[PDB]
């Protein structure tokens, strides 16, 4: 599924992401835009053999099982394929554990380089 901006904000807000660990809703929509272009089905292969999955490009090295990332962890206890669903529940619960782990939203390279220090509220501007 490719989400609209307002549609994704209302779904992330309903799953409790708004101000989660002090990160306003604008930071999360911004991250999703530059990680996946709002597409749940996005995948990107990393040079170490791990793969990034879904709207927030979560990372088979540590967070989920794709059966092809040797000696990796599954700390969200999910198949990576669950992170590609039109339902973002798995992606959101998994992101709650990542952003809680010590480095906050710096875990998302595109958030750090394209959202951090900007007018992030612009990303939910006009939404009900
Ligand atoms: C809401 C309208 O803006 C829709 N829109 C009309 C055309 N826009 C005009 C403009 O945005 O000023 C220019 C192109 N636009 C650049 C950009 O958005 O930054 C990329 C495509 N957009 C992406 C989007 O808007 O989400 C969809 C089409
Ligand atoms: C040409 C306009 O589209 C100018 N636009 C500024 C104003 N936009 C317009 C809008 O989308 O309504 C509102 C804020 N916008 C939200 C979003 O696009 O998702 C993020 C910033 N954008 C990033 C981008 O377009 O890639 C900068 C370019
Ligand atoms: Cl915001
Ligand atoms: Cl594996
Ligand atoms: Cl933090
Ligand atoms: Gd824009
Ligand atoms: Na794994």
């Amino acid at each position: 599924k490719v989400f609209g901006r307002c549609e994704l904000a209302a779904a992330m807000k309903r799953h409790g992401l708004d101000n989660y660990r002090g990160y306003s809703l604008g930071n999360w929509v911004c991250a999703a835009k530059f990680e996946s272009n709002f597409n749940t089905q996005a995948t990107n292969r990393n040079t170490d053999g791990s793969t990034d999955y879904g709207i927030l490009q979560i990372n088979s090295r540590w967070w989920c099982n794709d059966g092809r990332t040797p000696g990796s962890r599954n700390l969200c206890n999910i198949p990576c394929s669950a992170l590609l669903s039109s339902d973002i529940t798995a992606s959101v619960n998994c992101a709650k554990k990542i952003v809680s782990d010590g480095n906050g939203m710096n875990a998302w390279v595109a958030w750090r380089n394209r959202c951090k220090g900007t007018d992030v509220q612009a990303w939910i501007r006009g939404c009900r």
